[PDB]
């Protein structure tokens, strides 16, 4: 099958780190083109079903995704492998205060991430877990959107439990948080709470709450607010994204556009 990738073409190399499905390491594709290499931990994954949707991601090509090149599942572990990205997390990098980021690369961060999510949209696929920590970085600088989708087939109740320890309360809008309703907007919802991660240079979130008490702010109308290296046309554009009423949001497109909007009038 054409998703299918042969793991005998795959060489180790080193390790990467490891997340809800276990390890990921670095290697080479037929000793030549670098790939990531997420091993699949068993009992981790809905593996049959991830399977099926594996041949819809394979469609799904943007030059701010992510690309998933294909899947090895003819042994277990099965295989997962993705396009490589040599400066790894975006939270770990926007925390390496080194790097000391002009505004504009930061807002081009944003830029890179709606573009991507855009497309998504465009697709009618959701993200379910949009944060700095599911965005990567490559040589260039450029941030692309990993993992999209894959929350769908982890099978851990930590996680998917809207109570769970592992959810993504900072990330999820009253509505998720209340009845568990995800829509595009829960993936406008965490976007905003992205942007604000960049522009704070990866802070947590409500950095002093727990999780049980950032949901019961969250329900009384409480809310994210501006970073130090937000203008106030960049803190808009965020804050637009947590409007109580989902209706209220805005889409990827509008965001798009805002975002290019502010890119020229600041530079
Ligand atoms: C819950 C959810 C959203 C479904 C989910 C979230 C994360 C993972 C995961 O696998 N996280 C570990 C991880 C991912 C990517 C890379 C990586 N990929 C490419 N190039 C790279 N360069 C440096 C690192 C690196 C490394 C490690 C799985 C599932």
């Amino acid at each position: 099958g054409s998703w299918e990738i042969d793991p005998k073409d795959l060489t180790f190399l080193k390790e990467l780190g490891t997340g809800q499905f276990g390890v990921v390491k670095y290697g080479k594709w037929r000793g030549q083109y670098d790939v990531a290499i997420k091993m699949i931990k068993e009992g981790s994954m809905s593996e049959d079903e991830f399977i099926e949707e594996a041949k819809v991601m394979m469609n799904l090509s943007h030059e701010k995704l992510v690309q998933l090149y294909g899947v090895c599942t003819k042994q277990r572990p099965i295989f997962i492998i993705t396009e490589y990205m040599a400066n790894g997390c975006l939270l770990n990098y926007l925390r390496e205060m080194r790097h000391r980021f002009q505004t504009q690369q930061l807002l081009e961060m944003c830029k890179d991430v709606c573009e991507a999510m855009e497309y998504l949209e465009s697709k009618q696929f959701l993200h379910r877990d949009l944060a700095a920590r599911n965005c990567l970085v490559n040589d260039q600088g450029v941030v692309k959107v990993s993992d999209f989708g894959l929350s769908r087939y982890v099978l851990d109740d930590e996680y998917t439990s809207s109570v769970g320890s592992k959810f993504p309360v900072r990330w999820s809008p009253p509505e998720v948080l209340m009845y568990s309703k995800f829509s595009s907007k829960s993936d406008i919802w965490a976007f905003g709470v992205l942007m604000w991660e960049i522009y704070s240079l990866g802070k947590m979130p409500y950095e002093r709450f727990t999780n049980s008490e950032t949901a019961e702010h969250i329900a009384q109308g409480l809310r994210l607010y501006r970073p130090h290296l937000a203008s106030e046309k960049v803190y808009t554009i965020m804050y637009s994204c947590w409007h109580e009423k989902a209706d209220e949001r805005p889409t990827f497109k509008i965001l798009l556009s805002n975002i290019l909007d502010v890119m020229d009038e600041e530079s």
